């Protein structure tokens, strides 16, 4: 059976599950049931899947290398697809509070999830929480005896808590850090001296990289009873670098894809956000384009938000990408290399995670 | 050493360990770190701790009766101790994103944490889901080689589940269910049809009873390994009694006690709640005083408010409190026998949970 079939099957077999644990333990009737149903449609389906098909292919890896009966490598494709699903509802979780956070108007070509009519901000926080909820719910039920269990809670626990970590980075990224005070309004920095590399890569590296590489990798090795297979510091370390490099990516096309490609409206210069192309030109920019950039930076007028787009098309950051993308080719082949030496089987499953994000 | 002055000392621990944690691990910066201590000192402390308290008096009677080392009784009390700091910081987050999902302007005479100048709802929504985040590290941390963990967090789980389960009961409770569509902008009922005491219970259970008093029991049971001295249904059933309980005289405060003693001005009138005084009034009004009621329930307009409030004092709804009090006495003193059966001990902590709820 092929992989994304076997992946959407367990989304109706995991939705099924919930709903009717609602049902037979949580009172809850069958209107509301169905706005849960719809909720979770809308908020987990739509995208590509990329994190919990990463599941599935590294347990597919080990299990053509693997001797095992039918029955339990029919188990261990379940678990990888309910590992997987944990992850696309713990997204899901992030980018419905995200999205309200944010004042975001869409994703995927679809307002955000607060914004349909019969939800509101009031409904969506709570449908946020729930959906991270239902990751709970999915380990307890499908993972109770297995042996993995306290590894796999352990695991999860930590990388969605660096997550909500990077997104206190990401919020604050424009805020003098000397000034963060919850008592006073927090004015945008005027010197931009936090726009470094070391900076963004902080950001990046919690808010992005442990939830869409760390988590998908090491989970498929979990299930598969397999993280003795591989050094958990490559894993890291090559998880931190591709994760950075699919953020760069965004942060580029928040900028310069059209709005139709991108599913919405980018925004990033208007939020004041430290992105890739806002550190990438103020580490090349002469002093009149770092004063130009103050001056029009952070501001919703379109005029402004204009200036700072030619900006950074006369900055050529396609120079800076380029070589950017060629030191990351040459570490990310590197770590390949050196994952081969204690597992080839999941050297080749990292190898297509990187594929998937250098041509998407 | 008292119990109160032990449970704040583990305050000051629990504080410097996430703290201290996040510089060591998650590459916070000192400012970003005040932020949070700022953040988890006010969100978390300021209350009576009755939940994470009455972890550590369930304890403390099974200590009184239980053979020990001197440093294992300091274990226990220690471990009653972070559990009733995952229990208060689990109510905190809760507390952060109700705030934001109603609006709220005060809660205990300082403004709702959204509120605050350097905060705003975008850090605040993330500043809640970091709180419940720390239930988690604080138990992983701590309870890492217990016994009782896998037992704990999986009851910890499914009350928190529950929790937002109720939160979705309570924000939904004044929506006719049938029309119930995240696609339709949501109408208030005209006829409250749904304002009855077997859904007002609905709500009152899983929003408050879980959390409130039956999470802070059982793990009570679990850190003394001892919920093999209890009748686990009968912890249920008094749970249930005691929480609603809590829920009615809550309601009946929103309405009738001075702010200055609420800690905020009441708006559960403005907001068309399924409040026990609504479901009382409509549950002994004549046909001009439902209809009086429906002309004006649910708007800001303080004339309307003013006029549910008369609606409510003519109706002498303290005939009503004083026969649901009486109701709630003889049922609780009746599980309370039940529960001397199994363990005299923790029916003398559920007796004092009832007097500190009774007469608060
Ligand atoms: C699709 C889905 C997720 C992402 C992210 C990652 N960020 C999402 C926002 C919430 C938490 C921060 C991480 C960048 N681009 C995306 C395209
Ligand atoms: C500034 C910096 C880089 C680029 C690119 C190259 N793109 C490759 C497609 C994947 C996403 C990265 C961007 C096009 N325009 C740019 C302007
Ligand atoms: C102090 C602290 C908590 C409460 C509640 C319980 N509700 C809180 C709001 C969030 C989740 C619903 C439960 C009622 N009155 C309170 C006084
Ligand atoms: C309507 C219904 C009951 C009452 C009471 C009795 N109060 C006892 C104090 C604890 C909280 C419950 C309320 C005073 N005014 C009321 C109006
Ligand atoms: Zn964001
Ligand atoms: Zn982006
Ligand atoms: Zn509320
Ligand atoms: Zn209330």
């Amino acid at each position: 059976m092929a992989s994304m079939e076997r992946f959407l099957s367990v989304y109706d077999e995991v939705q099924a599950f919930l709903l009717d644990q609602l049902q037979s333990k949580y009172e809850i009737d069958p209107n509301r049931a169905r706005y849960l149903r719809i909720m979770m449609d809308t908020t987990c389906l739509g995208g590509k899947y990329f994190r919990g098909m990463t599941v599935v292919n590294v347990a597919e890896g080990f299990l053509a290398v693997t001797q095992h009966d039918e029955a339990t490598k029919e188990r261990i494709l379940h678990d990888a697809c309910v590992g997987g699903w944990m992850i696309e509802f713990l997204q899901a979780h992030y980018l419905v509070e995200d999205d309200i956070m944010d004042g975001s108007v869409m994703r995927r070509g679809k307002p955000c999830w607060y914004r349909f009519p019969g939800v509101t901000t009031q409904c969506a926080i709570n449908d946020g929480i729930i959906l991270k909820s239902w990751t709970q719910i999915m380990a307890w039920h499908y993972f109770a005896d297995r042996p993995f269990l306290k590894d796999l809670l352990c695991l999860f626990q930590k990388v969605d808590y660096a997550t909500a970590v990077g997104q206190m980075y990401d919020v604050t990224s424009m805020c003098d850090s000397n000034k963060l005070d919850p008592e006073v309004a927090q004015p945008m920095t005027t010197d931009f001296a936090e726009f470094t590399p070391a900076i963004y890569k902080r950001i990046v590296k919690y808010k992005t990289t442990f939830y869409t590489y760390l988590l998908p990798l090491v989970m498929g090795l979990l299930v598969s009873e397999a993280a003795a297979s591989v050094e958990m510091n490559l894993v890291e370390r090559v998880a931190h670098l591709i994760g950075e490099y699919f953020q760069v990516q965004d942060d580029v096309m928040d900028c310069f894809t059209p709005p139709e490609q991108l599913g919405k409206v980018g925004t990033d210069i208007e939020d004041a956000k430290c992105s890739w192309l806002a550190v990438t030109f103020l580490g090349k920019a002469n002093a009149a384009q770092v004063a130009e950039f103050k001056a029009n930076y952070g501001e919703k007028d379109p005029a402004k938000v204009a200036v700072v787009k030619r900006l950074y098309s006369k900055a050529n950051l396609q120079a800076d990408f380029a070589a950017y993308e060629a030191e990351v080719v040459r570490e990310v082949e590197s770590l390949i290399e050196q994952l081969k030496v204690k597992s080839p089987t999941f050297a080749e499953s990292v190898a297509v995670v990187w594929e998937k994000t250098h041509k998407r």
